[PDB]
């Protein structure tokens, strides 16, 4: 045992390592979406940047679990970061649609980690999850849903002027 | 009853008083360690400062519990503040080890207190402990954790030179 | 073929992609080292922040290749990011030496990539490699070289006082 | 021989002269593009400025070859600047396609000149082209690529509203 460990079920230690991997997986996936929208035959730059930005955020979410792991005196165990499901993301609607899906999946991993922590009576982990992850997730989910709705209203995937307008007016 | 009290169980109220006392008693102990490292024949000024500081922090944690008790409409009942376990602390390795035991004891008590709030369904108490204590507790524990490990690497207890160096390099 | 591509050989494209992936591999390894030295029972914070830095820099080197790929009109294809080699890194010296190895390996793959660039006469790639990569590589290597030498002068692995001393005087 | 000349092959000197002229031919074609979009019946002022500016740039590239020729001890020999291919450029999409085509022609020339700098073992010329042209060229090529992609998505050449949106959103 670590000299610092207290109230940390080893089931939680191992879930954090799993969560840490999933975040990196999310990261990699967003950076694929970045490289896709920066292709000269795609060339939607602001969509590209939004995906880059989210990729940097997801990665930071992961640095933050390493830190937590150590703070509680768990041990970080790293796994292969599995490559994204596609190399080609179709267009803005399909990329936004896959992003929503990924986000909901990370949310579920998170909720499951919280529920684990409720069951093991770990109030520190419960709080860390609530304060630093859970709200961020539902903000990002509402953004992406809002994008999807607008993209559908612009007439994606078929309507290319729509996709253009979105990239010029909906992403800062 | 008090005109202000709502959803605050008697045990929660009595526990708060116990925790208030514990906090005070830890403050007192750290005061002892302060007085110990400032002795002309121990003379590690920075170690002494790091303990003066923690003695001030714990006193403030105790004040926050009095404010809490009156806010919820319970009553502050004070008990004797018990003298610390030793008048003399050995050396920085020995003191840090005693600090680590004390912080884990206090953490335990906050976990017991938290459990009691979950059992009595007092979210307001649960959130107080979560936002203001639980995290500052795990932080201080890691901190001392790290100090012990470095103190050992440095050849404590018997290497005078390592104790000198830790005092000049690991504490501000 | 891409409307933008001009003087960019298939072989180079695929080598840029493999170079990308090595850069992520290297960033992943350095974060493993950061997580190692931030452990409570290892506790060398500055050594840990140095590995954290490289991890961030190597990750940027990967992003730069992703932008290169796209600018040439080639195509980013991602692979898995193999977990690092160890979960645990012994001590500062053992970790440095493992860092020295890793930097030599990456440099070599950049030299392999420059070689290919020359044989394909592709001086835009030849120049990219020379301006943005080839010099940071030797600087990083000489610096790690310097650490390995001071580390050894100080008695590593056996001498704990010297490991400390290094953490506090050689890395900010 | 000029008293300053060293390592500068007479084939290099001649091709710098042919490069100079090409740079002016480009500049000149761009200014015709600008004059085309400034017309009251074409009236796309931002597209016009994008051209006016790239014109001013190609002209600065030529001035820079002039200076170079003299530093190495070569001798500027000027030739007619041949008028451009067209007197009207159709619409924004034709113009950008012509421009892409022009930039690849120019790029190709800069590469032939580089190739020649290698064959004739001239580092100073090799460095000049890399440092000062090649990267600019791939950058401008990439940009026009992106413009053509978006113009195609905006329904050009038949869609006027498309063309107007580009003038008002993609170009400064
Ligand atoms: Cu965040
Ligand atoms: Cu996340
Ligand atoms: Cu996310
Ligand atoms: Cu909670
Ligand atoms: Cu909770
Ligand atoms: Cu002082
Ligand atoms: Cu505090
Ligand atoms: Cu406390
Ligand atoms: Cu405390
Ligand atoms: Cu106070
Ligand atoms: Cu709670
Ligand atoms: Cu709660
Ligand atoms: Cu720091
Ligand atoms: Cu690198
Ligand atoms: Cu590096
Ligand atoms: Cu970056
Ligand atoms: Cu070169
Ligand atoms: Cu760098
Ligand atoms: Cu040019
Ligand atoms: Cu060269
Ligand atoms: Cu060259
Ligand atoms: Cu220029
Ligand atoms: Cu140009």
């Amino acid at each position: 045992v670590s000299q610092v460990r207290q109230n940390y079920h080893s089931d939680c230690e191992a879930a954090v390592n799993r969560m840490l991997n999933l975040e990196l997986y999310a990261s990699y996936t967003y950076s694929s979406m970045y490289a896709f929208f920066d292709r000269d035959d795609v060339a939607l730059h602001n969509v590209a940047e939004f995906f880059k930005e989210h990729s940097h955020e997801e990665r930071e979410h992961a640095e933050k679990f390493m830190k937590y792991q150590n703070k509680r005196g768990g041990r970080v165990v790293l796994q292969d970061i599995k490559k994204p499901e596609r190399d080609e993301w179709g267009n803005t609607l399909e990329a936004m649609q896959a992003a929503l899906q990924l986000e909901k999946t990370v949310n579920q991993a998170l909720l499951d980690l919280h529920k684990l922590a409720t069951d093991k009576v770990d109030p520190h982990l419960c709080d860390f999850l609530e304060s630093e992850y859970l709200e961020e997730q539902v903000k990002d989910i509402k953004r992406i849903g809002d994008f999807i709705t607008n993209l559908k209203r612009l007439g994606l995937p078929e309507n290319g002027m729509g996709e253009y307008l979105f990239d010029k007016h909906s992403v800062k």
